[PDB]
């Protein structure tokens, strides 16, 4: 039978402190739950933002991490589509396939377990993690910063058994989000002129998507010129630094493109840049997609004239991919060389030095750091 | 040859004052211009906005009016598609069919004569109107508040010769804008759940379009309950007054539709209602279209979370209709009973009583007042 597992995990006891490598207990999977052995995980801005304690609904203690890949260790009662040994990727955006959202082709925002997940609990209202006599909360329904995690059975994508887990764990968030922003949300046409604000993993993934879509011109924008080289390798036709111009960035872009871009993507989470991205779009048909997540309370603004004269403001979550059915296909596209994943890995670390992954992010010297469990 | 015409026109000598019926002179049409005998014209909120003096672009003296219908009196050199006697509708949104906007299927914002039109001048940089020795400016390239006006040849739609001009003049702006917002900008699908903010002529046209598109639910919203009766006649399934609730209107709509509407349309020009219209949209796939024109300087705002979680913000100008080719089609749809026009006329006045149309508009007692020249 499925026994409690004693393993290692990176616990965040409180905000503003480095993660603590602890020995924890992981309970067996209950009905419709899946226990996964995490093989590799990466760190994302979102993990750091929750860890900083600036996130309103961020609670502690908690096991963070939402970019991972592993193998099913055991399944709970009623689970038949998955079994021990299956190669998988945990999903923070699930796909029950039955709610009004899953049934609507225009969205991927399954709401089946959103409430419990937001509270760091499994669908039944409890947590499977414990450490030193204390209950530890789940995070984004994945909690990949542990040798073993338990997730709702609708939060699992079964992928190619041959996929390199130390690479595809990145499809758990960043790459998929940016790529999907281009092909699912924007659905840009061949020849499109694009502008991408923010050249981190998300922005690079957007560029990658724009290239797959056949974009003619792809202008990368970042205040950190060190990000330009890789952006060009991904397909950016040119890059510009807002700091190099006295005029607002939207004015610069409008001048460069004789009117503005056909599509702009904000991959930073800065409301001021979001406005610039919208205003940088061409009159009549320009479309701007918000991909970055802004701090709570902050709002975007512009003059309605911008919309009346043809521009559209959109946003995306996990690139609009219906998770369970898309992630496996994304893995296959990587396996077949249609999209890149390896090029996103700039650093590799062992589980014990996971905190170094956070240092690297604050330093601005990394795209994605893969942590080997 | 074509001589100078001495006729009457409603001149706006200065901001904040009523219009004055004056004896003016209308010069003959120059190359690529068309002189039109106006038979009927209506008054629109935009005309009042400019007359008030609040319009940063408003210049005086000027002959306002952009909702009209008439007969071609004469044409200038180089004009062959039009001739004396043709039944027409002046267009504030022209269609040269050659600029980058006209060539793009995604917009109707022809820019060929925008500069001169914004200055109240014909394409050659001069005005065809004079009164008591003074130059009188054109307005929105149409100046329909005159027995005779001169417009650019690309600002003319030739229509069905049997069309009643005292009715189709309304297709010059209001009806076309609202109808188009639904079928062109929103492109709502059959069964869609919609909300229309503002039940004036524009909102009624939106409702009309939603019904043609096969919406399952059309919720009209207006603080003036006297507008509900006609809204229901146009197809509204129910009407609500924001004043009858203590919660923000978006919360009311969300609760009424189990999540929000599929499509919302703001037909008021109120930035606060614009935000509410967006937020009243369903998570994941809701789309809000701004149709009303907000006062200069004001801006719309919301939390980017609204977009990231699936909502889309759009806007429209003259319903997205490429003017020259669309208006004749709209007249034909009216003649065949596909769309309504007569139902928008609530009042009729003589030219000398034109100022009463403005009074009726501000009193909130009318939808559209048709002025017989
Ligand atoms: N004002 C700015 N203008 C242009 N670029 C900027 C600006 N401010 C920051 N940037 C650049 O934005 C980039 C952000 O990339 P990352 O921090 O590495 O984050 P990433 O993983 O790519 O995701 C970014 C955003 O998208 C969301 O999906 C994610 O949660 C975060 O909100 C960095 O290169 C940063 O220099
Ligand atoms: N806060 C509000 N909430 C709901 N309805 C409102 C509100 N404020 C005003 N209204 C209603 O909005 C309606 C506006 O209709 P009209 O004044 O008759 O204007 P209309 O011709 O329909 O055009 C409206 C708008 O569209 C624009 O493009 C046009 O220039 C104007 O900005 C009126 O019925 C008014 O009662
Ligand atoms: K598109
Ligand atoms: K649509
Ligand atoms: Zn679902
Ligand atoms: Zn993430
Ligand atoms: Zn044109
Ligand atoms: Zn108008």
């Amino acid at each position: 039978a499925n026994e409690v597992i004693k393993c290692k995990a990176a616990v965040a006891w409180e905000a503003g402190k480095p993660l603590s490598i602890e020995e924890i207990e992981v309970a067996p999977p209950k009905a419709h739950e899946v226990r996964i052995k995490i093989i590799a995980t990466a760190v994302c801005h979102t993990d750091a933002y929750t860890l900083s304690g600036a996130d309103p609904e961020g609670c502690f203690p908690v096991i963070l991490g939402h970019e991972g890949a592993g193998i099913v260790e055991s399944v709970g009662e009623g689970v038949t589509k998955l079994k021990a040994g299956d190669t998988v990727i945990p999903l923070y955006i699930p796909q029950c396939g039955e709610c009004k959202f899953c049934l609507n082709p225009k969205t991927n925002l399954c709401q089946k377990i959103r409430v419990t997940q937001g509270k760091g609990l499994m669908p039944d209202g409890t947590s499977r993690f414990t450490c030193k006599g204390k209950t530890i909360l789940h995070y984004m329904g994945t909690s990949t910063f542990s040798e073993y995690t338990v997730v709702a059975d609708i939060s699992v994508a079964k992928i190619d058994p041959l996929a390199p887990l130390d690479k595809v764990c990145l499809l758990g968030c960043g790459i998929s989000t940016g790529y999907g922003a281009a092909v699912n949300t924007a659905k840009l046409e061949p020849g499109s002129v694009c502008a991408v604000f923010g050249l981190g993993g998300v922005g690079l993934a957007v560029i990658m998507g724009c290239k797959v879509a056949g974009a003619s011109r792809i202008i990368g924008v970042d205040i950190n010129k060190d990000k330009f080289a890789r952006a060009k390798e991904f397909g950016a036709t040119e890059c510009i630094n807002p700091q190099d111009f006295s005029k607002p960035i939207q004015e610069v872009l409008i001048e460069m493109t004789d009117g503005g871009v056909d599509y702009s993507f904000e991959c930073i989470g800065n409301v001021k840049v979001m406005r610039a991205a919208l205003e940088a779009c061409h009159k009549g048909w320009g479309v701007s997609v918000v991909v970055g997540v802004a701090a709570s309370g902050e709002e975007i603004a512009t003059r309605p004239f911008q919309l009346v004269t043809g521009r559209t403001w959109k946003g995306t979550a996990f690139g609009g991919w219906k998770s369970v059915e898309s992630v496996p296909k994304l893995v296959s596209e990587y396996m077949s060389k249609k999209i890149k994943v390896d090029e996103f890995v700039t650093h590799n670390l062992s589980f014990d030095e996971i905190n170094k992954a956070f240092e690297l992010m604050h330093s601005g010297k990394s795209i994605r750091t893969v942590v080997k469990i």
